[PDB]
């Protein structure tokens, strides 16, 4: 086939700003992908990156040469070498859509191309359930719904607050750090001793206070703590892992095999959380997970965007041997202004997700829903 | 003062696509800045990032609190933590504009605020003088112009065709040609001219070491980015295996990014770009940190006249300054767009320090107006 | 699909003893694979391992679940953990057949499944061209033919005629080693790439001495300068010699190569899809190598099958360097052609096969006499 | 003497598939040896290796030259360099037989050749006494028998079902159950019995550490193979994070393989198998090295009566011997095949040292003949 056009969509879906790409071919086969910059600051940047990459590397090209196309964008974009979230989110979006096209061409799910499936379903943990909870009591109150819905695991950010604003300059008042502990204690009390709890610090405090806080909640049986320190500082990550009794998980802000090599050699993390929308794509993430196995590590893919990226993530989760658990934000669909991008989005069933079976990513975009958000078209 | 609006300009200037930002305040004092994504793929991403950062963090705020503004964008953009070129080029352009405003408010150049100047002019090396040369003969012939114009140092890309290396591989013929280009340049320039070779990533470790050793006899000032910026392991091994001083930094960002370079103690020169490293103060901090590791600085600059002028603010002030980078041919491209009424003018390989308040730069609105990409008010 | 049977062939082809495997499915689609224990001592060990793996893990399984099967064999064979050449060559052969089956089901070459091709052909260096040369002049005389055939690179074993005994050689033997390399460079000319395989070399000190002594002869790379067991010696040597180093022939899986990667002492790895764990495992190993600024020169020495299979990987990995080929092996006395369409060189280049799966067609009649075991 | 023939036997003895070898000499004196591939997947492979080695290195050679023979097989089999269990299991079997012959020729136990005995008896721990136990109660129930039999230490696999962990993952229920099994066992055996827990690779580093800490209060003698034998990085990390002593070695081969373990300084016990590590002398060498690292040895043994008897030879000689491993419930298995005319018999958890020449073990040709796999002459 030949790529004849690429459309970029910059959506407004509730509290998120999903960035989607659609690759069209002369055969009429289309591919869909999503850049993992649905939250934070940079959505327009991601859209613009997909535009620049498409106008420079995709139009008129044969979509079947995925590895070459990836290699080309890496070698000749200039900014990919030691590149960050924006360049690789743009590349990830494109790569996903390319595997989607290949899967459609061969009439099978991408995971079959990757070597088949290892599981037909995956357990998931709930995120976003805490809503606008602030006090320990409100946090304890919010655990009911998710648990009743079948989730056996919960994740939350005890240092943050809805405004979701994370720590300012790695520091907090003794009162806020106290409240943080009371939040975790409340969730453990209201959830019971059998529910798995994950604490995301999204950067944490300075090393000393982070270790102090982590040790303090150790008695509350924590599955793992996410990003206990700034992703920029791997020295701290190693020091923290040697000083706390909680398992550590990172990866949400690490990109490609090249970026993860730095995490692997530290041997301070037992869990990695690559995002297929930022780590480099489906195959790049598969490669990352494969390397992780060489370091006795499990994988808990990070996902937070439209239904597309979540469905695309199931593709990889059906195939990686060192899978741990899926991340799901059930409340996002209730957001005022939520925009459903798939005709058949993934549906949870008592905390479990079935593996999609349609060709490629096994996802059909509702063009009518995203059309109002068309940001750019390259031909 | 209060920020009343921000304008983003995505230009088409010859072979470049400079990205500029202009910050307006209620009292009429404006600040200008440039994101260092003027080449490569991502100009629109940079413009988009400045737009997103501006709409979320700048309108209505006091521009005098530069450190707090920078800190806020780092802390709450989410993508700044272990961030890359796009997020930091956006932050950098904004930061530059804030310093421009502060200098204009205080009535002095930014370098006065940074601790005063240490030099009145800076020596520069010429880049882009090779044009389209391919054969060793064409390269040798291209050295004439820059040397006549006063430059005492030259940089070029022996492995490039600019298109750099594909998959860290090159045929034996291209590698020999590479060596022949360097030799031809050394022969045509004489033993006094300083030559810098930029490999922009190079080949695999073994082949890069081989090539660097082979040109060692040609007296190279330094080899730039001998390996992929992603791989600091290779960088360390290469430094221990070649007789040439190494320089990197063009694709490293913030003090946090450079820390990884400093601890390797493999490079003697760093090349941060104030348009991507984080801004003027961030780069000053990076340079100060480099001094604790016995290194000097050769700031990377490649964009419009604005970013080059702003870089001079830094070079007038840092203690470990080595040399300034200039592309004299860029202004001859077709479609070149001049953004300043008084662009930096070389005089025998030397640039005088700007003396106006702030960045000492004045935009020609007429020339950039056509490229207005977005407005945030 | 469902796996219905496995046939194992222990061949006697010339100087080699290729071990092949054929997996049948309930729908007539069969896959072929080859264990990289075609030389050295252990061909029967390899055949027996494929027999044990097949009997315990293959019959009745869905072949499309390649990752799961690999995982199962690794997790429950017991000997795979920190496992060696036998267990992984067996697993490798089986994994190759599963990909062969998958490609045939989807109607495309395995490389399309891996992400498409990056190149349509690969250059190669010649091996075994030296024949039975002992003296320098004989080696010098042996360079004629391969060059005539169009090869731009040559590989040989100056220390080997077998390999080094107890990491020791006489001064006479060491000077002769230098003389052969010198004779080859002189007879080949300056524009020919030379690769030297020490297959373990001597003790660190003597190996460093030899490597330095031949540095003036412009060597592309030196293969296995020390015993594969001693990674400490490997690092020391890399820091002390002026030659690029290449290893991997006797290193297995991602877990095995991790140890090589962390050394950052080599610039080239040489995994064998027949021993490193398989096609996908080797692709994963190659992807890892890119993170360490290394390129790959796959090791291949078996029947036409494994060479054709290796071409599947070389058409897709981004850090490919060069292909290994033994032209003389087909002229061997007792050579058994296993493919209906053996890979044929053309002035130093091999085109990429285009058939579905491994793009290789077995000649059942030529291997049937070597059927070693059947599992159903 | 001269080697005239080699017979390889692929046995079917209960749950195991013992692989034995018999080297014959032109003088009638023969030697017995066993390759440690009695379990797992690869018995046939092991037999195939001994056949290949014998046909290429043994027939017609002088057997008194054991070192030379070992060295020849290592140097010219090609796959021995950085070799694994199969190649070295084959070499071990052969080497065991060579010492058997030399000992018989000199009329003394091999341990006398190695420097004499240090002990006349060794205490052993019970393994396989759990049978098909699954629930905590069943494991508890199971301790009675071995303890009645006079055993002072027990070893089990709390994570197993035997089938070990799949993809280093377990449900919280299975992990929770694992804990109860260990606790139920400590409760039933009393505080005086030593308990060994083999994880055969365990889970991922993080979960493994948590589990090891949880059972810490149960006074564990040591945890075996807490992580994949392939990952020595994880082994070191785990050793620094848990309160339990660590033991490994079942899947590490030769001095060259153990060097990697020793340099980690992560455990206090190694468990080499003379049937896989390379042989009796090779293992003695390994044990001698381990002393230089303040470690003790608990030889791994799980095969026919032959390899267990040969292991005793070693255990009567090494200075840093810790304890012997025995499987009392294998002699009861349906299909069990006794290979020795005089197998080792426990006496209240104690084994006396064999006094016969060579390995001090006489084979029952009638019992292994049905399993002749190959013959080389």
């Amino acid at each position: 086939l030949k790529i004849t056009g690429v459309n970029i969509y910059l959506l407004k879906s509730g509290r998120l700003h999903p960035v989607l790409v659609e690759i069209s071919t002369d055969e009429g086969i289309t591919g869909a992908g999503e850049a993992g910059i649905a939250y934070g600051v940079g959505g327009t940047a991601a859209a613009g990156m997909i535009k620049d990459l498409s106008e420079r590397f995709l139009i008129g090209k044969d979509p079947s040469r995925i590895e070459e196309l990836w290699s080309t964008m890496y070698d000749h974009s200039f900014w990919a070498k030691n590149g960050g979230a924006i360049i690789f989110a743009g590349i990830s979006a494109i790569e996903q859509a390319l595997w989607d096209i290949k899967g459609k061409c061969l009439g099978v799910p991408v995971y079959e191309l990757f070597g088949g499936k290892i599981r037909d379903r995956v357990r998931a943990y709930a995120n976003g359930w805490y809503g606008a909870a602030d006090t320990p009591d409100e946090f304890a109150r919010a655990v009911e719904r998710p648990l009743k819905e079948g989730y056996g695991a919960l994740k939350f950010y005890p240092l943050a607050q809805r405004v979701l604003q994370h720590v300012t300059r790695r520091s907090m008042s003794a009162e806020a750090i106290e409240l943080a502990y009371r939040r975790v204690k409340a969730v453990r009390d209201a959830a019971g001793p059998e529910i798995e709890l994950m604490v995301d610090l999204s950067g944490g405090l300075t090393t000393d206070e982070t270790i102090r806080f982590c040790r303090k909640i150790g008695e509350l049986d924590i599955c793992f703590v996410e990003e206990p320190c700034d992703p920029f500082d791997n020295g701290a990550l190693k020091v923290i892992s040697e000083q706390i009794p909680l398992p550590i998980a990172v990866g949400e802000r690490v990109y490609t095999r090249f970026g993860f090599r730095k995490i692997f050699e530290l041997q301070a993390c037992g869990i990695i959380q690559p995002d297929i929308g930022t780590a480099g794509g489906l195959m790049e993430t598969k490669k990352i997970c494969a390397m992780a196995e060489a370091y006795n590590m499990r994988v808990a893919p990070h996902v937070c965007g439209s239904s597309l990226i979540e469905t695309a993530t199931l593709q990889l989760e059906a195939n990686i041997t060192n899978f741990m658990i899926h991340e799901h934000y059930p409340a996002f669909k209730a957001d005022d202004g939520y925009v459903e991008v798939l005709e058949n989005p993934p549906s949870i069933s008592s905390g479990y997700f079935e593996m999609p079976n349609g060709p490629g990513l096994g996802a059909v975009l509702i063009k009518r829903n995203i059309e109002p958000y068309l940001w750019a078209s390259c031909t």
